[PDB]
């Protein structure tokens, strides 16, 4: 089974739900095939090497998941996209870009945080290295806070990125609404599952070769 989470907003006021996170990572994840973290695991992040207890907690936690054999992924999500390449060193983490398609047991998924489905130069590569700067996935969660901090997802973006992507399978969260939903792409019927936020109880969503389930289970 292939684990999707997201949307925890850890952070060292919110103790019982970090209490939540390490049973899970040490019960359920241990029997995944994988874990993906699909954006805000962090209520906030700047740097990878920030003097902060719960920072260090939570990367051991998860390098002892894929330590035994999990493979674990983390997509950015708005809160914590300044997460970098040394906390998932720390942490046993693969990151991965904003979009991503994984092959599930023989179906097409994509996943994202899902932030940049809204839910509120190319030609010349000296010219596209200057646009390019930061990488994509910082680039426009910066401008997007920015321009927010200056004054539901879109249908048309999950359309549209599951007609680029050649997906029928979509998940993501953010929006913190857990649901699923119906529609149509590539002239196919389609889907897109989302996660909940961590804030009372926790969830996933479980892929096996049968069955794909959106899960809520307690703390404890
Ligand atoms: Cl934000
Ligand atoms: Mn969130
Ligand atoms: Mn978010």
């Amino acid at each position: 089974a292939t684990l999707f989470i997201a949307d925890l907003h850890l952070c060292v006021a919110a103790p019982a739900i970090t209490a939540g996170f390490l049973r899970f990572l040490a019960g359920e994840a241990r029997k995944a095939d994988a874990l993906y973290i699909l954006g805000d695991l962090f209520e906030a992040w700047i740097g990878d090497d920030d003097p902060n207890p719960l920072h260090r907690k939570m990367a051991a936690a998860i390098k002892a998941v894929s330590d035994s054999g999990v493979p674990c992924y983390f997509i950015h999500g708005n809160r914590d996209f300044l997460l970098g390449k040394r906390f998932a060193r720390e942490s046993g983490m693969t990151l991965l870009p904003e979009e991503k398609v994984l092959e599930l047991y023989g179906r097409r998924v994509l996943i994202m945080h899902g932030d940049t489905l809204c839910t509120d130069k190319v030609h010349k590569p000296w010219l596209q290295t200057l646009h390019s700067a930061l990488p994509s996935h910082v680039r426009k969660r910066i401008a997007a806070r920015m321009r927010a901090n200056s004054t539901d997802v879109n249908q048309n973006a999950v359309v549209s990125a599951m007609e680029k992507h050649q997906v029928q399978w979509l998940i993501h969260g953010h929006t913190h609404r857990p649901a699923v939903h119906e529609l149509i792409a590539n002239q196919q019927p389609a889907f897109r599952v989302v996660l909940g936020a961590w804030h009372t109880e926790g969830s996933m969503v479980k892929v096996t070769a049968d069955d794909v389930e959106l899960i809520h289970f307690p703390f404890l």
